[PDB]
């Protein structure tokens, strides 16, 4: 019994501590979305390059997968006023976008026309300021925001 | 009991070592409060939005105590900070965002003065002391939690 | 409490991701140890004070896998950064703060050299090997907590 009572104290303390760090931590580069949390490295790369440093930091591209999910990565994108790469390609087979995993999409919000792969040569995906998503060459140096 | 009593402890320590690396070095931990910037400026109105769309509000220093641990983040980036108090309701009369009157201040000599009969925000100097500034400037944004 | 049981799980599961987000892109985690870089340039005099006054202390490698850990937020940021150890007391002879000797080092070929008669500080490369340096030159902040 005692060692549970001030257990419970101390279990209080790391839930009231945590919950006030996690808002401390996302401000004002993080956005939390349900349980997802994307959080934007604030500088742009080529796909290649922004993938890397999401995989290695135990996380991956940003994935919207909703409506909501894709509001939350579109106020990073503002506030950085930076389009930025999601996670999603059509590298595999061309006219077909997939997630890393390999999964077709479950959510789009692509800009009327798009994806239209210009020039033959746009395998990836950037969201612009207004939340619409584009199909843009992977080459090209876009906001890097991984979600965890 | 046993198990979780060895989980607790685990996470006791690993928090408090994450703690002082989310601090460094854009925060300030001062009594239960965290004052945190944003490394940018910005205008009021814009600097008061971005603090409470995080779920918080614009440093508001209690305390000669809040006061000093803020104005470490200040001169850290050599930016003069924006406070969350205006006098927008009532002239002459600063509050808090909640409408309450201060319970501390630390006011440069002769301010506020109302300056141009336009200064509604306040700013926070390197040096600690504040001075009523128009709204539409820009500031270093510091918010607290 | 069984209760107790099931609030710790999900605390271990939340902390776990706000610890990776916390790290993304500006620390690195290696053993029981975190490196965390301020994204700035500073004299070492000052780079140190900031580590301590943040509750933890300059960059201090201790092994080869510390130090390739340590490399990637030098080869991330492009900018070399100070380590914590000088020959300040001893020219020479390199200590930790504590004053102890080194217990791990990567000396860049033709290094340490104490060129210009005057060089006791540290600095490591985006290639991750070693030099000494003047202190008042100005190098990136990484701190280790
Ligand atoms: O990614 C490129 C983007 O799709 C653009 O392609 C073409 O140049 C037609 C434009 O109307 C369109 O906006
Ligand atoms: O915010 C403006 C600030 O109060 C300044 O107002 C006047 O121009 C008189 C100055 O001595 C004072 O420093
Ligand atoms: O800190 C100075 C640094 O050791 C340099 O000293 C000399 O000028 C020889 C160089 O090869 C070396 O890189
Ligand atoms: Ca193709
Ligand atoms: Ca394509
Ligand atoms: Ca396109
Ligand atoms: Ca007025
Ligand atoms: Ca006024
Ligand atoms: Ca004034
Ligand atoms: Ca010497
Ligand atoms: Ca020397
Ligand atoms: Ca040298």
């Amino acid at each position: 019994r005692q060692q549970v009572e001030a257990l419970q104290g101390q279990v209080q303390h790391l839930q009231a501590a945590f919950s006030q760090y996690k808002k401390v931590e996302l401000f004002p580069n993080g956005q939390s979305v349900g349980e997802k949390i994307f959080k934007t490295a604030g500088f742009v790369k080529p796909f290649t390059e922004a993938q890397l440093l999401c995989t290695q930091a135990g996380g991956q591209l940003a994935s919207p997968r909703s409506a909501a999910e894709n509001a939350a990565l579109q106020q990073l994108v503002v506030a950085k006023n930076e389009a930025a790469f999601l996670s999603m390609t059509d590298s595999k087979t061309e006219g077909k976008f997939t997630y890393p995993t390999g999964e077709s999409l479950v959510y789009s919000n692509w800009a009327p026309g798009e994806p239209n792969d210009d020039g033959g040569s746009e395998d990836c995906v950037e969201i612009f300021t207004n939340g619409k998503w584009n199909d843009r060459a992977c080459g090209e140096k876009r906001l890097v925001v991984c979600e965890f």
